[PDB]
């Protein structure tokens, strides 16, 4: 139990108990019984749901998807492997894994007309808007199986949208050069087949570098849930209104196309290229992903900013990931699209674990309203 | 001042005083000082914003856009002063309505790409979906004045939206069906030219219904914001990262995309059609805008409810809504669409309103961790 002692005064709070880290206290119905709200500037104190899906801690400093160390993943699963994990909350037995993998071998393919669609775009437009579109037009060919409230639709479309999103990501690449698109190759894996979407042309048969497919399989490891999240929380939300499976990883995209989230990779290349245009080099926690990251960008390894990091080490991270996505052959603006293309699975575990609750209401927050009092009057 | 005295214990908050309704407490760094969380399924008694946009009490039961209450402006406004009154928070002189009225109008014509690239979607498809696929696309063609920071920007793809998403709307509806787009017409409204777009062929001229304009522009006016939202938290929640004025409108309007939202109106007829395909009529707080909405729907009077509802006055809303958008020829899947262009101002409105605060930070909800503690055995 927690009190709390308010101007009108006073009120008593369940606590609800967490397996791992912060306690919440619980609110009632705050107002009234009290007339009174919480402000929480960004939700940050504020948790609106229960999961057991990732759990954090940055001082300690934790990173767990269902109980298991990113350490051990990141150097120990798969891609895969890890989506399968965090959306089922277990880890699969040998036939559970290949029959998921071949689930999802056998959807990557998109409808021919919404491989067409790409054509609409501009000459070589940026590839996160194209996928943003492209995402909410899924509800246009796979209208099949869009039902929030039944499953084994999600689950067509969970496969659908683990199989065919990297498709879509590779097809709004090539759409951003002059470049033909390709289709799957049925003997690659998913990560590789990828690969090649993105970098294959129809010139000479592509072959993945196994050091590129490990080094970007990890990184989808690395970043494929940790939340709550602004994307995620948006997810949450969107199908907080039963929204279905397609529209709520769309909302989850767009809050991902931001700066101070999804683009925060790119926002570091941008620091980077001004310099190499412009005059040079002048003046005025730790998170366990950033270590293993720091270790696979030193071994695949930007022109340059090296000199940027020496630096100041001397004097006085998403960094790193800028570096090797570039290493790979990424131009700048295909960043935020791996991103979402990692968080994936995430997304979808969210929503579904939201989905299977004793039952979720829709997200009605407030305000502190802080305006006026008045009356119309006639335009002059 | 309030005190909170949790296990730990014990702690002082902040007060945070509304210049009408409910006030809120402030958490401060909730956790830690106190390692703790709120809890609090939906939002429902949190608040992570001020604003003073919109005002409501239901059980008293008000509802005010800027201080102006809602049947002031539905009889007395049109829907672009209300767009004006919302945004930039006053009612406008004659000068400033006109220019304003005057900026829209000259922007009501898509990149004839963006109208082209309707060509790509399916043969007669849901305008949700097309609506939402054509918002996100808008970054692709309007590159022009994306950054969220500059204003003049804000103002230019303020414009664009206001006037180029009815005519998006529009093109939906065309497509759904197998018709003709047509062009807008100077001199018409944007409400009138609206319905031409809409109900237009290119086989007659067009003559817009004086009573289906006026109740069109006023339905508009009563849901052009309501706010706080599921809808425009998703809006506010996506700008909180940054993202640009279209892709934080694309995520309020797949928020929108879900029964216990936006097609609550849909809902509704959805109810309607079964019984019209089934054996028949058997058994097992007011709101301002509802009684503008029954008033506007006795005159302009669905095939058939009525009987539902004369015959439970006997023995025991969005309901009305919907009978009317089908009286003026709208067909169930434009409803949601409806919702959107009426709540767009409102959506803006808060965006805008979010952009120009002391300094916004990012979204970071918090959760209540529920699940395990484990180590990677291989998959055998
Ligand atoms: O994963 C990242 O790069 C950072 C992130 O998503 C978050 O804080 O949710
Ligand atoms: O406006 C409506 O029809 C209901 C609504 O948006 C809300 O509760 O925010």
């Amino acid at each position: 139990t927690a009190t709390l002692r308010y101007p009108g005064g006073e009120i008593d709070l369940q606590i609800v108990h967490a397996t791992e880290g912060a306690d919440g206290i619980a609110l009632g119905p705050l107002l009234a019984k009290t007339g009174h709200t919480t402000f929480d500037v960004g939700f940050a104190n504020t948790a609106a749901a229960k999961s057991s899906i990732t759990y954090i801690d940055g001082d300690a400093g934790i990173l767990r998807y269902r109980g298991y160390p990113i350490d051990q993943l990141a150097e120990k699963s798969t891609f895969i492997e890890v989506c399968y994990l965090l959306i089922y909350g277990e880890l699969p037995d040998t036939d559970q894994l290949a029959q998921f993998t071949g689930r999802i071998q056998r959807h990557t393919m998109l409808h021919e007309d919404l491989k067409r669609f790409f054509d609409g775009f501009p000459r070589n437009a940026h590839p996160m808007p194209v996928l943003s579109s492209v995402v909410n037009a899924l509800s246009a060919y796979y209208q099949d199986a869009l039902d929030p409230m039944d499953n084994g639709q999600v689950e067509l479309s969970t496969i659908r949208l683990l199989a065919k999103l990297p498709t879509i990501a590779a097809y709004a690449y090539k759409k951003s050069v002059g470049q033909p698109f390709l289709y799957p190759d049925n003997s690659l894996t998913l990560v590789e087949n990828f690969l090649r979407l993105t970098f294959g042309f129809p010139a000479e048969p592509y072959q993945a570098d196994p050091e590129v497919v490990r080094a970007l399989d990890m990184l989808f490891i690395l970043h494929a849930d940790h939340e709550q999240n602004c994307s995620t929380s948006t997810v949450r939300l969107v199908g907080s209104s039963r929204a279905n499976l397609f529209t709520s990883i769309s909302g989850g995209i767009n809050a991902l196309w931001g700066p101070l989230h999804g683009g925060a990779n790119q926002a570091v290349l941008e620091m980077l290229e001004g310099i190499r245009d412009s005059g040079d080099d002048v003046s005025e926690n730790y998170d366990p992903r950033a270590r293993i990251v720091k270790e696979q960008a030193d071994k695949i390894l930007g022109d340059d900013s090296l000199l940027g990091i020496a630096k100041e080490l001397e004097e006085a991270v998403d960094f790193y990931t800028g570096l090797i996505y570039r290493a790979l052959g990424f131009p700048t603006r295909m960043f935020t699209v791996l991103f979402a293309l990692g968080r994936l699975p995430g997304w979808i575990a969210h929503w579904r674990e939201m989905h299977d609750e004793g039952d979720s209401k829709i997200g009605r927050p407030r305000q502190i309203y802080t305006g006026y009092t008045e009356r119309d009057y006639v335009t002059i």
